[PDB]
């Protein structure tokens, strides 16, 4: 009946309302993917139930026990059916999980504090001064763990083996990092988050450089899931309406602070 | 066994080689979906047969008749066992074929000659001595009829309406207007199109403002089709591995005239 969203806390997708303590269930969050999770449950015309994922992360497969953790776990193992948030649409999770098309089209991109003088990921692995990690478990690290390409293959070595560990386990972490390391740590991060970040107070960081590649995100469902065919149609609605455009700009840029 | 693949004539995705009637088959073609339709084969492992479709249009449903034209129609009606075009992925057509990821990513954009005062859509919108149409029978002329955006369907009520008639037959029939207009005619177009025609001689138009809309380029099989599964994993393996990237450097760029 109710269906079970599974999410995760990241401005701006989810975020606690400000006055969440004296909310209830659904009522207590608020962002992009909680309105964008309101449409598609409008236009399939279901009940909901927003959960946040336990673990606190997307997704990866345990190279041991081959058990997957994240969002991406509890599809799955059956936990939740479907998630809605920024969760990349990639080929080893296509084979355990069902996405939608694309809802937002992005690519990996490097922040740094203002004044770094780097200007590219070329520049980040010719030198040594400036440290530069991802965020763990996430197709972030896997597209550098992945990469044939020279620059970030060599930049992949270099992270591989960092000490201390140069990867975080949220953005917020790796967002920290960056401010409060003067300059000497530069983050690898999805270019939609790059530009919120760049807009919102203290206003000490920038994207620099274009994207290093091109992905996007979907909404996720269990492989063979009764929900995915209506799911992804309503995508494809909103986004020919208007409403993930008019979302993005709510989200983004109407509530910039810089 | 050998799959038919349904393309269009549109550079630089499907041209004939400059010597294509000494060659036979497959051999006379070249261009990026040429390049991407071979990835596929061999990834998915299958023989294959590339086929310009007979109207040369991408495919729109005739309002009476409800029939597709069109690269769309050779799928729906079973002449074709794959289309491998820059065919858009739409709500409609979501609904009576597959598509695959996104290999492309883009969005609806403002073509000029170089000089025309307008820097926007709502420029356009705002004046009437420069005229601009679309491409006929496409996700472009689709977009401005079902748009309730004030400033695309204004758009749309001129275009509709106007006379002679604003839209073309072909994107080269657009872009020859554009450079024969003396900046009395804009044209509107898909963005990676737009930015190829800017790298071609003369060199006398350039793209103006941002994107209209943000979508992709899919590629196409009828519905329960069982090249479906294996054709999609192949385009998000080929996206990962940086040759989607590639080929649009070796089609846009690397072959520059501009
Ligand atoms: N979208 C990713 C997770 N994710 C998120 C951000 I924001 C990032 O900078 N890197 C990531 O891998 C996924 O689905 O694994
Ligand atoms: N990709 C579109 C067709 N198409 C192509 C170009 I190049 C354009 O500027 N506009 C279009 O509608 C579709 O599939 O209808
Ligand atoms: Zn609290
Ligand atoms: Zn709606
Ligand atoms: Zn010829
Ligand atoms: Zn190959």
């Amino acid at each position: 009946k109710t269906v079970v969203v599974t999410t995760i806390l990241e401005s701006p997708y989810v975020m606690m309302k400000k006055n969440h303590e004296m909310l209830e269930g659904n009522e207590r969050y608020e962002g992009y993917c909680v309105d964008l999770a309101a449409e598609i449950a409008k236009h399939c015309g279901f009940k909901y139930k927003l959960t946040i994922v336990g673990d606190g992360k997307y997704g990866c497969r345990d190279a041991d026990t081959k058990i997957w953790n994240g969002m991406v776990g509890e599809l799955v193992y059956g936990k939740a059916d479907i998630a809605i948030a920024p969760l990349t649409i990639t080929l080893v999770r296509e084979e355990v999980i069902d996405f939608s098309k694309p809802f937002m089209s992005l690519g990996i991109s490097i922040m740094i504090k203002k004044g770094t003088p780097i200007e590219s990921a070329e520049d980040l692995s010719k030198q040594t001064e400036i440290a530069y990690g991802t965020l763990d478990c996430g197709s972030t690290k896997e597209f550098f763990r992945r990469s044939k390409i020279a620059v970030f293959d060599k930049m992949w070595t270099y992270m591989r083996s960092a000490e201390p560990s140069v990867f975080v386990r949220t953005t917020a972490e790796g967002v920290a990092r960056v401010r409060k390391s003067k300059g000497k740590y530069a983050y690898l991060l999805e270019s939609t988050m790059n530009e919120y970040i760049e807009q919102r107070k203290p206003c000490d960081t920038m994207k620099v450089g274009g994207n290093l590649d091109s992905k996007g995100y979907g909404i996720a469902t269990p492989k063979g899931s009764s929900l995915g065919n209506a799911v992804n149609l309503a995508v494809l609605k909103l986004n020919e309406q208007g409403l993930l455009d008019k979302l993005k700009n709510k989200w983004w840029y109407d509530k910039g602070e810089c």
